[PDB]
RNA sequence: GGGG
C-alpha cells in the first residue's frame, strides 16, 4: 500500500528540561498538537521520517488538570487544553517539518475501523471478523492489556478515512475489498480533558464471500493473540476469553462473530447497542436489511 | 497516547 498558521518562536538555547541541534517552540491547543503528534504517535513519526525533527508535546498548565470545576480553573473539553510542543533539527528540518504540520492541522486524523461481515446459510443474521490486539505496556490507565476489535488502524498523513479502513484492513486481515463496497456508518469522538491526545474514530462496513481466505495480520504479526493454549483459555474466567478458545483460529487469530455476542462481551467494558451504534449501513447500501441492525 |  502507498505509505491557518503555526508561529513557531526559535528558542535561542535550549531548556535544561531536556539536555548543537536547534530548538523551535509553538504555543497552540490540545485542538490542533492533537493533529501533528497523531492517532498514535504515528504522525509525529511521519513528520519524522520525512524531515528528522523529534516533537515532543506537554501541557503548558498540568496544574488545571487536576482541578474539577471551572486562566485558573478546570477545562470545559480536551480542545481548550493548552499544549505547548518542541521541535528538535536542523533549520531545514524545523523548515521542512513547518509546512507538514500546516498541512496536518486542516486535515483530520482518525482511528478507522472497517466492520467486515459475511452471510450464513440458514440463516438472517451474520458473522463479523473479530481481533484481540495485545496492547504495549505503555499504555495510558484506562486501556486494559488486550483489546478485542475489528479491523481497523489509523489514518497516516494526507491519508483519506476510507483508503485507510482498506489499507488497515489488509494488514491485520489480509483480506482486500473493494472501495465500492465499503460504506460509512458513524464516527465517535468521547475524550475528556485528561486525555486531550485523543482522537476522534471513523467507522464503515463491507461484506466479504463466505469463503473469503482470512490469512490474519500481515503487519506485526506477533502483536496479535494466535497459537494460544484451547484449554488454558477455555477456563480463564473472563467471557472473552472463553469466546475466544470456542470460535477464534488460532493459526491466524481471526474469529467470526454474531452481534449479539459482539454487544454483549463488549457491554461491561463499552455499554448497550455496541455494533447498532457504530456499524449500522446507510440506506443507500441496500445493507441495512441484511446486516440486521436496523 | 491502543475507540476495547
Amino acid at each position: 500500500v502507498h505509505l491557518s498558521t503555526i508561529q513557531l518562536e526559535k528558542l535561542s538555547h535550549p531548556p535544561a528540561r531536556f539536555d548543537n541541534s536547534f530548538v523551535y517552540k509553538w504555543q497552540t491547543k490540545a485542538a490542533l498538537a492533537r493533529k501533528v503528534s497523531g492517532p498514535m504517535r504515528e504522525w509525529a513519526a511521519e513528520l519524522k521520517y520525512r524531515t528528522g525533527v523529534h516533537i515532543e508535546l506537554e501541557p503548558t498548565y498540568p496544574e488545571r488538570l487536576s482541578e474539577n470545576a471551572v486562566q485558573w480553573g478546570a477545562y470545559e473539553t480536551a480542545d481548550d487544553v493548552d499544549i505547548t510542543v518542541y521541535l528538535f533539527g536542523s533549520e531545514r528540518g524545523i523548515f521542512n517539518c513547518h509546512k507538514l504540520m500546516e498541512a496536518a492541522i486542516q486535515q483530520d486524523p482518525v482511528y478507522v475501523r472497517l466492520g467486515i461481515f459475511r452471510r450464513l446459510a440458514n440463516s438472517s443474521e451474520v458473522e463479523w471478523l473479530m481481533l484481540r490486539r495485545i496492547n504495549r505496556e505503555l499504555r495510558p490507565p484506562d486501556i486494559p492489556p488486550i483489546s478485542l476489535k475489528l479491523p481497523g488502524k489509523w489514518t497516516l498523513l494526507y491519508e483519506r478515512y476510507k483508503e485507510a479502513a482498506i489499507r488497515t484492513l489488509w494488514e491485520e486481515t489480509g483480506i482486500t475489498v473493494d472501495a465500492s463496497n465499503v460504506y460509512p456508518t458513524g464516527h465517535l469522538y468521547q475524550t475528556v480533558p485528561q486525555y486531550y491526545w485523543r482522537v476522534p474514530v471513523r467507522y464503515f462496513v463491507a461484506e466479504v464471500p463466505s469463503d473469503i481466505r482470512v490469512e490474519g495480520p500481515q503487519v506485526v504479526p506477533l502483536q496479535y493473540m494466535r497459537n494460544w493454549d484451547a484449554r488454558l483459555l477455555r477456563q480463564s474466567p473472563d467471557p472473552i476469553d472463553r469466546a475466544w478458545a470456542q470460535l477464534a483460529d488460532p493459526a491466524t487469530g481471526c474469529a467470526w462473530m454474531k452481534a449479539s455476542m459482539i454487544d454483549q462481551l463488549q457491554k461491561p467494558l463499552r455499554g448497550d447497542n455496541y455494533m447498532a451504534i457504530r456499524y449500522t449501513p446507510p440506506p443507500y447500501s441496500n445493507l441495512q436489511e441484511v446486516v440486521g441492525l436496523g
